[PDB]
């Protein structure tokens, strides 16, 4: 019979940037094995954060180039934010 | 034999607001398909955020109305904060 | 034949201090019911968060001690940040 | 994603007679608990057989009214065959 | 996780040769849709049968060129045997 | 979420005895690598058969000691049956 299930795979990743100011973006290559059957979906969001108050609050992140064998963690903030620590966790699911 | 599996479904939501600031609060329907064959679970969280200093930081998210066939997927700050930019991340599996 | 497939729990962990602030730090057991089969993995996050503008924004969260019984749901703040409120956000695959 | 398992379910059931032959032909109502969540297919065969070679052998099996709840087990033999001892078997899977 | 599932498919296939002897072989073609994701095993048996008492009874049957998408039912007698009626039965299951 | 699903494993063991009577029993050690999560059900037909006519056909067969590392393929003819060749075939799913 036909059902429906999902394979998962998660992760984090932790950048302890100060006493320097972390860099305006990151881009890391995630690697899925075995590789996924079918195209995952990958969301990203932070475990943990580290910003200045002196500028806005601005963060960002995604999941890149999303293939079955793996995709690019990507981070940045921008303009005059400064940004002294953070963590990102990410899920993929198919 | 009996086994514990889960189906998931996730996705993200972005709102740019700036120049205009975000409004208070935001609900928007989100349909499974197909429908799950129990009620999820589904939590929410924030992939990106752009949030002004001159005010305390309030942000809230939450996945209300879950049902098998979808659910309202709910952003919303409060008194004095003010939101420029935000991309709600989600995540439902059963 | 051999597949991959994940079971997932997740839950949401709220925390209004209001008008005092939040301690330092949390940590909240979490039981897996029925345990997994295998020692799954959990990424923590913020579903709701409410942060005093005076001081830099410094938040943190994570999964200790995980079994496929459970595992302490952490948060924690530092230094002079004042924290009002937040709401934790965790998701478990085997 | 999308997978293709099964869920089987198995049986056999004895019919000793000899001395006397047994009778022409035999139904038998078989349940599944739980129910399937499809009809499955199911077949039967034999697992043991007594049979007089004073005239042919002639012996028959079949899985009839198949339902999600169960299904009716039937055996006959025909014209002039006699057999004193017979053990079918049978497995149904979705 | 890594589990270990399978999927079934089944069939019969009924032999009605009287008044004529049925032949001395038979090989048929039976196709699996859709196809399965591992080279399944095939086991095949006889869920009727009529034999002439006049000669020994002898049956053979098999699943032949076993692939994903399918295989040889196969059946024989050899040298004296005289069948008149068979159905067989087979299921492959990965 | 909950579901029923089986893993299956079958097998075929050929006794080839002609000219020369097939034993009057026969067990065979059967072995699962790797083991089931839980003890199966397992039926025994037969796949192919050679009796001779000068007396009564009586063949018998089980699966004997299942575990969930494996069983007994058990065969048996009974008093004056003579057998020639037959094959067992078996199936085990949980
Ligand atoms: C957050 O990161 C994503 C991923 O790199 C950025 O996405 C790009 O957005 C531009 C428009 O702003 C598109 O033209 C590109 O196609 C996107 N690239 C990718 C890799 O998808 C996004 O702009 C970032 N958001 C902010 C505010 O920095
Ligand atoms: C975040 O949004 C959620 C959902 O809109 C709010 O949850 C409500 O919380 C109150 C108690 O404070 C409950 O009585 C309601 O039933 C909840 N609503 C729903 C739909 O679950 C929550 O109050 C918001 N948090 C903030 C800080 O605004
Ligand atoms: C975020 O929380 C984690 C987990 O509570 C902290 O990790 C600890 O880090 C120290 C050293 O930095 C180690 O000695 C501990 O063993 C770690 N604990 C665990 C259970 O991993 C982490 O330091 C915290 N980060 C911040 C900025 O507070
Ligand atoms: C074997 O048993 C099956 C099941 O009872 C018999 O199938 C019936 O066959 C007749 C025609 O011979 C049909 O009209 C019926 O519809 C069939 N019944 C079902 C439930 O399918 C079959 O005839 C038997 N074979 C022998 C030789 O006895
Ligand atoms: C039953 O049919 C099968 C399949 O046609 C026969 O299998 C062959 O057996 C010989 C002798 O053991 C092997 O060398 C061949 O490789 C087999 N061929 C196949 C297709 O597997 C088997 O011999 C038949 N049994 C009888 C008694 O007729
Ligand atoms: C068929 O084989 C089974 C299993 O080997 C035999 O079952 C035995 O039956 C006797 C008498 O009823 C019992 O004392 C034993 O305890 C049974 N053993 C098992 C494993 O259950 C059965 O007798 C055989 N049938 C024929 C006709 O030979
Ligand atoms: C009425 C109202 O929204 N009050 C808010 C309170 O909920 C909390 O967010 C606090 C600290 O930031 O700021 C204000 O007092
Ligand atoms: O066995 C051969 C032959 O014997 C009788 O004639 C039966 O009526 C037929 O159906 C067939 O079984
Ligand atoms: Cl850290
Ligand atoms: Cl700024
Ligand atoms: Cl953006
Ligand atoms: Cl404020
Ligand atoms: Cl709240
Ligand atoms: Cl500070
Ligand atoms: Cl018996
Ligand atoms: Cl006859
Ligand atoms: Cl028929
Ligand atoms: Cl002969
Ligand atoms: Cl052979
Ligand atoms: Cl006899
Ligand atoms: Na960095
Ligand atoms: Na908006
Ligand atoms: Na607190
Ligand atoms: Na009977
Ligand atoms: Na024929
Ligand atoms: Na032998």
């Amino acid at each position: 019979r036909l059902i429906h299930v999902s394979r998962c795979e998660m992760g984090t990743s932790t950048h302890r940037c100060w006493p320097r100011p972390c860099d305006t973006s990151s881009d890391e290559p995630i690697s899925f094995w075995p590789p996924f059957e079918n195209t995952p979906n990958v969301i990203v969001s932070f475990g943990m954060l580290d910003v200045d108050n002196s500028n806005n609050l601005r963060v960002n992140s995604s999941a890149d180039d999303v293939t079955v064998g793996g995709f690019t963690l990507h981070y940045n903030s921008w303009y005059t934010t400064t940004v002294w620590n953070y963590k990102l966790i990410w899920i993929a699911c198919d």
